[PDB]
């Protein structure tokens, strides 16, 4: 599924992740603006042979099973596939023990490198929430 900006917003917002550890909701949708161009069934290999998965790429390395990464870990106990679904609970139950493990949204490189610092208010702009 590939979402709309405000459609994205309205699912995020109804699955809790308006300031989420203190992330205004404009954080999420910019990162997976730039992580999946909003499409739930992005998949993107890493240079260490992990994949990162779904509309925010959560890898395998630390938070999925995708049956091909060997010596990772799967903190979310789910299949990588899991996070490919049209319907974002996955995904963003996941996202929740991520950002809170510590390093916050740096854990998105597109987050750290694309949303951090700017004006992340405009991703929600026009938007009924
Ligand atoms: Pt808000
Ligand atoms: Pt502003």
């Amino acid at each position: 599924k590939v979402f709309g900006r405000c459609e994205l917003a309205a699912a995020m917002k109804r699955h809790g992740l308006d300031n989420y550890r203190g992330y205004s909701l404009g954080n999420w949708v910019c990162a997976a603006k730039f992580e999946s161009n909003f499409n739930t069934q992005a998949t993107n290999r890493n240079t260490d042979g992990s994949t990162d998965y779904g509309i925010l790429q959560i890898n395998s390395r630390w938070w999925c099973n995708d049956g091909r990464t060997p010596g990772s870990r799967n903190l979310c106990n789910i299949p990588c596939s899991a996070l490919l679904s049209s319907d974002i609970t996955a995904s963003v139950n996941c996202a929740k023990k991520i950002v809170s493990d510590g390093n916050g949204m740096n854990a998105w490189v597109a987050w750290r490198n694309r949303c951090k610092g700017t004006d992340v208010q405009a991703w929600i702009r026009g938007c009924r929430l």
